[PDB]
């Protein structure tokens, strides 16, 4: 007879309205409405499940008078039948409609009742109501929560729809994120800031075993994690400083490949980021607690490393609970621009590119020598430009970026070295852009640069390449760009 | 009054378009574009008195939008049988089916009373339901849907296209309510956070030729202030006039002009006239200005774009653009300019900022330099700053919070005469400036130096004192920072701490 077309609200109507797609701990909460005194009213499945679990239960009709003040509804699982299926009309069939209205109706007449759509709220709610704590301040916050709620539904929605049949880039972008948590600070102490997260990346893989990330540590963090976990299960070790790599090595161990990271840039390492593409043990935990570092994230650390840091205040120690770096494969970047925001694909170094890049020159790179490319075409690439990146027997011994002209950077890239007493001799070098003249090679000989790895594509490409020819130099255009602001 | 929502469902060949909407733009010649093809009409409130008041044939209905309070509107989610049109002349007032639904939607008890819930629900049923009905949220697209109607290209993927609308239209309704309930009861800062764009156009490509790229506003900044009067803008020349905007706008209606190459400023100037401060800006990097991005705070006039023309740069944002100045560049292909027909240039002034990190995003309020930052500031040295001189930290201290950090900003006369950033040492930074200005065969002597990050030790002022810097600005915070004052205080510098630190990555 009565229908959900027939409810209106109504402020101490004890009665609930119970109408879910999740049915996840309904019968229980349930249970505790009708002893708290509700009258329970409820449709189709819903409705059969409560009295078949001896609640007393009246049943409505869908529309496909009688005062409520709980509305307990939750949605069709779209974004579930995506994940697992194509059929697009099954998809369609999973587009609630009704729900969203019912969720969104109760949610604006919060001062007179309360609104549901997450069934891990019950349990909460149920205490509240217990303790006598159902007021106009926690109802408006089941408002808020209910807003989210339809918002990231429709989003996913439209965002699925765009990817789907518009290549990723629909008339409406929606970006949204989960609150992982606040920060102390933003990029400085006088703004606020927060972690957001798309799915459950962070929620899921980092585990603080001491401190607490900063704004600015975290961007750290994503440098050197996505560095570190470049190379799968090698001892690979990065050093990021304001969001630059100072330090990367792969050694025959990850004491070893320390070591070697922290010989390019001991200066800029000393409040640095550390990555760890394994396990922090003891040993590695007091070589890298000679020197004072405010970020460290291993894989997975050992209780004896972590208590080498019981001295240090300011310290950030981050686990993964994993033999190996876990890292996040977006696939769309954006970045900030006053008024809005420019979107993209994310940029990446293929795995063939390095492979399928044109020998240019006489002289073949040596397999160690093609190692070493592969190493610095990579920090090249995660590094903002203009940069030079200067590599020798798996190590970083030289880095160069941030001036107007890469023949100043390297210039400044062996000044560096030099006063780090490092033998250039025999490394490689690689660009995320084209060189434009011979210069660039000319400069690249008197350290005894023996590879090159560079995007090619300048019209002055001719005399590069006899250049390269004259010392005897190894050269690959990989016809891939990799400019980074 | 007699028609209700209850008494509408969704009907393929139905011939009847019910039309309620906020934005009333072009709904009466829509209307009877629709009643010429043969479509019954239905309306509510508003728009049901300015379709009746312009002799459109329409009946009304109950307005479902508007608003005891029941749980949900009487909106019918599944479809009616699809007639023949042979069956509907052979053949009824108590069901009425429906094949288009032109509806689109618009003190703490007021925003929250005008919560549309009817409007959406009607929206989101008829889109589930594209395979019958066309689902219209944009008066852009009456037009189009006119002569896809008469020119018989009413189908399935056209459906489909409409459906996609429909629901951005009511995600960025609730994600604009969602955002305005975070940012009154959660500071900006809420459990679920929406960054919701409206793409303003596609770009050649994105970073690099292989990535693909967009331009998405916020409320239509950019649509609305924007209009290029020769060529396009790549990925990369948005972030530079994002920079050199930024810049150029930072000083109220002074004649400022900004020079900007990948992403940092080469050239910045306030003289007394705008040609002045072209001329000047310039003169600090000739070379890296050379294919950069120019913003001019004011009128592009004949005898400014002559000045610029001198040379070849990408890119010439002005507030506004004179005709004859526009002509100038009439022969070459690669530039391209901007206008924003205003007299002075436009910002947005978002509230806060984000950055893309593998699996998500971080977020924070957005950094500004404070009309009284200098003002307050801690005069450490024994020498004060003349007011010429403070007018010069001024300009260098909002340079150095725009510049990626670590960077060192030598300013004279109202302008920039020299920058170093980028290199592990602001040391390394400020030798590499000293060399540029010195090849630029510019007087580095009575000039003044801003860093947004403290110095460590008196080497910083040991090498200033070379040039013959003789006033420094920096937020301050070092250990040794008596040590800093005492070296400013040998050579007489003026030298003050504003306790304001502008990192920028």
């Amino acid at each position: 007879d009565l229908g959900t077309e027939n409810l209106y609200f109504q402020s101490n109507a004890m009665r609930a309205l119970l109408s879910v797609s999740d049915k996840e701990g309904i019968v229980e909460f349930g249970k505790e409405l009708e002893n708290l005194g509700f009258e329970i009213l409820s449709t189709g499945g819903t409705f059969k499940l409560l009295k078949e679990n001896g609640i007393k239960v009246i049943e409505v009709s869908d529309f496909t008078i009688l005062g409520i003040d709980l509305v307990c509804v939750n949605l069709y699982p779209f974004k579930k039948t995506t994940i697992m299926s194509d059929d697009f009309d099954e998809i369609i069939e999973n587009i609630d409609i009704g729900g969203p209205a019912m969720i969104r109706s109760a949610a604006k007449n919060y001062k007179d009742v309360m609104v549901l759509c997450d069934p891990l709220d019950y349990e909460k709610v149920i205490e509240t109501l217990k303790k006598g704590q159902n007021d106009e301040n926690f109802r408006l916050n089941l408002m808020i929560k209910a807003y989210e709620h339809t918002a990231n539904y429709d989003a996913y929605i439209a965002n699925y729809m765009n990817e789907r049949f518009n290549g990723g880039f629909g008339a409406s972008k929606f970006i949204v994120g989960q609150k992982v948590f606040d920060t102390k600070y933003g990029e400085n102490p006088h703004q606020k800031g927060a972690l957001y997260e798309f799915d459950a990346f962070f929620s899921a893989n980092f585990k603080a075993l001491k401190g607490e990330a900063s704004f600015n540590n975290l961007t750290d963090i994503n440098a050197a994690l996505n560095l570190a976990s470049s190379f799968d299960k090698a001892p690979a070790i990065a050093i990021v400083k304001h969001g630059n790599p100072c330090g990367f090595a792969i050694k025959e161990n990850l004491v070893q490949s320390y070591i070697h990271a922290l010989k390019c840039d001991s200066v800029s390492a000393y409040g640095g980021v550390v990555a760890i593409n394994g396990t922090l043990d003891e040993a590695l935990a007091n070589k890298i607690n000679e020197i004072y570092v405010e970020v460290i994230i291993a894989a997975n650390v050992d209780e004896k490393a972590l208590a080498v840091f019981e001295g240090k205040k300011r310290i950030k120690i981050f686990t993964q609970e994993s033999p190996f770096l876990i890292r996040s494969f977006d696939k769309y970047d954006f970045k900030h621009i006053d008024g809005g925001f420019v979107y993209q694909n994310s940029d990446e170094v293929g795995e063939d590119e390095l492979k399928n890049a044109k020998l240019m020159s006489q002289r073949e790179a040596s397999k160690e020598e093609l190692k070493d490319l592969e190493i610095a075409m990579k920090i090249a690439a995660f590094t903002k430009s203009n940069n030079v990146v200067y590599v020798k027997n798996g190590a970083m011994v030289a880095i160069g970026m941030g001036m107007t002209s890469r023949i100043d950077a390297a210039k400044a890239a062996i000044a560096k070295a030099k006063e780090m007493g490092l033998d250039l001799q025999g490394c490689v070098l690689a660009s995320e852009a084209f060189f434009p003249f011979r210069d660039s090679i000319d400069e690249a000989s008197k350290v005894g640069v023996k590879a090159i790895v560079e995007p090619g594509g300048s019209i002055r490409d001719d005399e590069v390449v006899k250049a390269a020819d004259e010392y005897g130099m190894a050269l690959y255009f990989t016809g891939v760009r990799h400019f980074l602001h």
